[PDB]
DNA sequence: GCGATCAGCG
DNA sequence: ACGCTGATCGCA
């Protein structure tokens, strides 16, 4: 139905200096994945190209890499990385429909060109899943069906750029797309392609050691239970704990007895089995997710893992990381933290360098709320988390353990983001009236935070959404819900999204500024990971000392707030040492 | 496939 | 009855 040239070679008119481009990669993980087809729509027509012809044509390759040839795309990072795996560079991406749709309304869950086109009443294109199918049935269709689908996706991109930019501009989000998210996309593509090298001999050794400790704990559980059972089975675990052993029931799930760690911790006074269950789950989580899981996704020839940072998924503007998730590598228990010893530089005599923001969301909050005491606290470079721990546990500063700090940190964000007296009581193991008076007290010291909580909720009711400092947006239609519970979850999102999203805006700007600076100074250091407020790099050891001044400065100057930004930084031979 | 659970970020 | 996530596993 749609007209296009099914082309056997590349011609000059496919290389105009503006086009909609589709480089189709069907597999979810696009690392080292087939490119199944190419479409180009421009002023001279609509063209389908087979990748074996276009990607071996030197003039098409030059066009891909020419930054003065502008491409409109959907999910351009996916194309850029699949092309990098083919040894081909993509430059000149000036519009990315996925990131435009994400910015306009992250709740759409826009995952293909069709879902984005629907936002503008454009429906002359099919959903990807209708063309390829799902699951075992998923397949690349016959070439004429493939070619028209790719041409219709590019025809859509061609038509939708203008209405999407128009609405971005009305939302004050046009520079957010063109100067933040699209430059970031190219940077994430370099980080993903570069990968992180893994010491598989060390991982494998930790795996055999764990499997031994697992059995020993597993046997002691069976002997404390007086029988054998599937310790991972909540049916059986619940039966053992709360029927055979008659331990008190403190919580239920939709499906039975809860055995979450906070329940198990409150049962430690009653029976010794519960802490063995705890230790068992921790060892098995390390084994399942971080030894075996990692080794599954290590590319064996290079010993690299190549994550995918999803840039159009979270409702706040954060990234997430998938397959493997390199944003939740263990750190807090020393047994788990050692897995970070298997993450190593990718070259001899290079080192890992990790820099991260100190208390970023509370500094953002002090700026946005304009709370005098909170601003004054960060002007003094106070550690609110440690001060809060001192108060909670009635200890001196030197007595504050890492445990108490991250516990006090959960109270600090709990209170600003709407924890109730009940939940704070359960989290702190204190009475519900103490919990409530503690909350009254903290708002006595930070009344400007309290006003911000009330003001932001009123502003979401009036406007229908909340924004971040760089104008990221999140609609909250449930804020006017008649249902008490639904409305409440929406109010807590109103309190939290502008703070967490602004912290996301800042580190994203930090990454763009950092890359420009590294390039300007002609350094080999390059980014490997982002972990929400943390940047991890690797670099030749000859560069460590320059990076100790460069990276913190770049991150601290990314934005200017009414309080300073603070950055800590470490480097070492493995990710474990970069602390 | 989903819900409970737990690893991380604040 | 703080918010944002992803992987694994049993299935009440
Ligand atoms: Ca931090």
């Amino acid at each position: 139905k749609m007209a296009f040239t099914l082309a056997d070679r590349v011609t000059e008119e496919m290389l105009a200096d503006k086009a909609a481009l589709v480089v189709e990669v069907v597999e979810e993980n696009y690392h080292d994945a087939p490119i199944v087809g190419i479409a180009v729509v421009n002023e001279h027509g609509r063209f389908f190209l087979r990748p074996e012809t276009a990607l071996a044509d030197p003039q098409f390759v030059a066009w891909l890499g020419d930054e003065t040839k502008k491409k409109s795309m959907f999910d351009s990072k996916r194309a850029a990385v699949a092309l990098k795996w083919k040894g081909i560079e993509l430059c000149g991406v000036s519009f990315d429909l996925l990131l435009a749709a994400y910015l306009l309304d992250p709740a759409q869950g826009v995952d293909d060109v069709a879902a984005a086109a629907k936002m503008k009443q454009y429906e002359a294109v099919r959903p990807d899943e209708a063309v390829y199918g799902k699951g075992a049935k998923r397949a690349v269709p016959d070439e004429p069906v493939l070619a028209e689908h790719l041409v219709r996706k590019a025809a859509a991109i061609w038509e939708l750029e203008r209405p999407f930019l128009d609405e971005l501009r009305r939302n004050e989000q046009d520079r957010l797309l063109v100067e933040l998210e699209q430059p970031l996309s190219s940077i994430l593509a370099e980080m993903e392609f570069a990968g992180v090298k893994v010491d598989t001999k060390r991982l494998e050794q930790m795996g055999k050691e764990l499997a031994e400790q697992l059995g020993t704990v597993e046997q002691r559980i069976y002997e404390l239970a007086g029988q054998e059972f599937n310790i991972n089975s909540p049916k059986q675990l619940g039966v053992i704990l709360f029927e055979k052993l008659q331990l008190p029931v403190l919580k239920k799930t939709k499906t039975g007895y809860s055995t979450s760690a906070d329940v198990l911790e409150k049962l430690a006074p009653y029976h010794e089995i519960v802490e063995n269950i705890l230790h068992y789950r921790q060892l098995g989580k390390l084994q399942s997710t971080y030894i075996e899981g990692l080794l599954k996704v290590v590319r064996p020839a290079t010993k690299k893992v190549h994550t995918i940072f999803n840039q159009a998924l979270t409702q706040t503007g954060r990234l997430s990381s998938t397959e493997p998730n390199l944003q939740n590598i263990p750190i807090r228990l020393e047994e788990g933290r050692k897995i970070r010893q298997a993450f190593v530089p990718s070259e001899s005599d290079w080192l890992i360098f990790a820099a991260d923001y100190s208390q970023i969301e509370l500094r953002v909050l002090a700026h946005i709320a304009e709370d005098d005491n909170l601003m004054e606290a960060f002007r003094r470079d106070l550690d609110i988390h440690t001060k809060t721990a001192m108060d909670i546990f009635q200890v001196s500063e030197d007595e504050v353990t890492p445990n108490m700090r991250r516990q006090a940190k959960a109270v600090n964000f709990g209170i600003v983001y709407g924890i109730s007296d009940y939940g704070l009581a359960q989290n702190l193991n204190i009475s519900r009236k103490e919990a409530a008076e503690f909350i009254e007290r903290y708002f006595e010291s930070f009344p400007g935070v309290k006003r911000y909580m009330e003001n932001i909720v009123q502003e979401a009711k009036q406007k229908g959404y909340v924004t971040t400092l760089l104008h990221r947006r999140r609609y909250l239609p449930d804020i006017t819900s008649r249902n008490f519970n639904v409305r409440s979850f929406a109010e807590r999102m109103a309190m939290n999204t502008p703070i967490q999203g602004s912290a996301a805006d800042i580190i994203k700007k930090a990454m763009i500024d950092l890359n420009a600076r590294l390039k300007e100074e002609r350094l080999q250091a390059h980014l490997l990971l982002q972990v929400h407020d943390e940047l991890i790099l690797e670099a030749p050891k000859e560069e460590m000392e320059r990076l100790c001044r460069l990276v913190p400065e770049v991150m601290e100057q990314a934005v200017t707030l009414r309080v300073p930004l603070k950055v800590d930084y470490h480097y070492g031979s493995t990710w474990y040492d970069a602390k």
